[PDB]
């Protein structure tokens, strides 16, 4: 059987699988009263992509397609954004997926830039294509956020310079974090319709364990705070497992966090086949590890393995 | 154990010179240009060169703090002190051209500057204030001196910028005609030569051209379809860096394969320095499947005669 392996990249060499930014830190805390069911950054350790997970970091929380019309009443200009697969073909809602791959998996106000390049050249400019880019916000809580049905709504404040043309949304952060709920899924089909094709929720089963997350802070357009988003594995682990597809000889890999300079093991954890990590820790306190550290696969165990306290 | 290349498709990889997906393969004659990019430079045995770092989202990004302002008619320019990507002060005596990820082209880099203030606000439960706005970083300005620790960012008529910690996230370009992807900026400004460079690359074998991975870039406005060509995808940089596989010879023979049909489509040389050549003359459509990827075949040398692509 092909040996299972984990990337040796450091935290400072990897990206969050739920938002296209570097990982800032490891994080663990109790999650008994939250449902942990993210849809980006979901890959089994034997290489099966789940949820809305795709391979390209820059496509996480990005949309592409075209603007078809203005809806903008009071407050701001609003635009109807027909979205397509990341490769440009029409999204098929009968696929067993929640929404087009990379769609955001949280409730909040996604801030970024919409860029357009027109589909036909301009005859008075030697047939070159016209372009425009402006800031925009995509509310993932709007009743018009229906990515599974092929469209979302984007607002551009007082900017009216948006055409009915091919468009891409590149995420930057959040408009505000007033109601940012990273563990609450949006309605991918809007009001009164349940989500489908979901990666399952994850939780520790063994007494005394918590999930270990990879955390990144997010920029804000305005207001106050230091919002953050937690992923189950880095995006580079998704791409590694997807390519390697090593057989999972049991459903739990024992992994150790190591300092390659000193050669010493710092702590150990369980990497569950479903694609998430648990550790033996109670509470939320500083995780004192070196910047050069990374996880190494040690051996195949099971869900009843008793980890050393982290 | 042996030498491997990622099996990711073009549609699963990112440009190593700008944080966007790869759109297509490209080859054309380059005898009259100097191909010396500084991002996306990694030897096949894992040595990072130039300004190359590992994270796609840090390519063409800067972080640091704003420290000053200059008016320009009704427009605003800001002094942006930059640090290493990990936040520590950049040491210009290091044998690198500039902080890792600094742009490697002359152009008007368009993106968004985001700030989060250093100290909290008591009236907001000691939370930090934030703001983000569009900006342009000219890589041709005399004030573009990243090797010396700073660049200048313009925000048009927006004056809502503080002397606070800041990050610039790139989106694309402000114009097409002044974007020269093969002309390096002056990392130390006027009258000072660049240092720590990854070397220029070129085909030595008669009849060969460099094969590039091309992406189109967004524009803030105006006309055009600008593009940027990298030598290998960013995911190849990360693969070679981790694997650090010994280069048995200085040239790997690689074949582009369709995994569904199992058939080889064309072959190429992957040079140890970190670039690909093909036997082709001219620039014409490269007709390959979207599912295709390169596979290492064998170790050869610079005199291997490739089949015509
Ligand atoms: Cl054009
Ligand atoms: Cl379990
Ligand atoms: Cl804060």
């Amino acid at each position: 059987s092909k040996p299972f392996t984990i990337p040796i990249l450091t935290i400072g060499e990897m990206t969050n699988s739920r938002f296209p930014v570097p990982i800032d830190m490891l994080h663990t805390s109790p999650t008994e009263n939250i449902v942990v069911q993210p849809q980006n950054g979901r890959c089994t350790i034997d290489g099966e992509l789940l949820g809305t997970t795709q391979l390209i970091t820059s496509n996480i929380c990005s949309f592409r397609g075209s603007i078809s019309g203005h809806e903008g009443n009071d407050d701001q200009h609003l635009w109807h954004f027909n979205i397509t697969n990341p490769n440009g073909t029409p999204f098929d809602p009968t696929e067993d997926v929640p929404a087009p791959l990379g769609t955001p998996d949280f409730r909040g106000q996604l801030y970024g830039v919409i860029s357009q390049r027109d589909r036909e050249g301009t005859p008075s400019e030697n047939n070159q294509k016209a372009n425009r880019s402006h800031q925009g916000v995509i509310s993932t809580i709007s009743p018009k956020f229906v990515p599974k049905l092929g469209s979302v709504m984007i607002g551009t404040w007082t900017t009216d310079d948006i055409k009915n043309q091919p468009s891409k949304f590149t995420p930057i952060g959040l408009n505000d974090d007033d109601n940012f709920k990273q563990w609450e899924l949006p309605n991918y089909s809007g009001a009164l319709t349940l989500n489908m094709g979901l990666a399952p929720s994850v939780f520790p089963t063994y007494p005394g364990e918590q999930i270990l997350f990879f955390r990144s802070y997010l920029p804000l357009k305005g207001g106050y705070g230091s919002p953050f988003i937690d992923c189950l594995v880095p995006q580079e682990w998704v791409a590694h497992f997807y390519q390697e597809s090593a057989p999972a000889q049991t459903d739990v890999a024992l992994i150790r966090y190591v300092n390659p300079e000193t050669g010493r093991v710092l702590f150990e954890a369980k990497l569950h086949r479903q694609g998430f990590i648990t550790v033996a820790k109670s509470g939320d306190s500083p995780i004192n590890v070196p910047a050069n550290g990374y996880f190494r696969f040690d051996s195949w165990v099971n869900q009843f393995y008793s980890l050393a306290p982290m």
